[PDB]
């Protein structure tokens, strides 16, 4: 919901 | 919702 | 929720 | 649910 | 450096 | 350096 | 250096 | 270095 | 804080 | 905290 | 913390 | 803590 | 230099 | 030099 | 010299 | 030198 | 502090 | 402190 | 501290 | 500490 | 001449 | 000349 | 000529 | 002639 970071 | 990062 | 990181 | 690091 | 955010 | 995020 | 995260 | 996360 | 530099 | 520096 | 310095 | 350095 | 803080 | 931190 | 710190 | 810290 | 001289 | 002389 | 000189 | 001299 | 600082 | 400090 | 500190 | 320290 916040922060969604996908690497 | 509030801040969404994709890399 | 908060924070999401995936390698 | 914080953080979710997957390698 | 290319990207710098600061919350 | 590349990303650099500050909280 | 990458990323750097600061919390 | 890659990664640096700094809680 | 007191103090947030990104430099 | 008092100092948060991102170099 | 007092000090907290990502280089 | 008082310091806290990721060089 | 590049910078002198005099805290 | 490139910095020069009097605290 | 690239970092000078007087704590 | 890279780094001269008087604490 | 009482003195902070900057040259 | 007491003096903090920066040259 | 005292005195700090900073050279 | 009394003296802290950096040169 | 240029700085005359006596303690 | 240039600087005397004396303590 | 140049410093001059006395203890 | 530049530094001179007596204790």
């Amino acid at each position: 919901c916040k922060f969604k970071f996908q690497f």
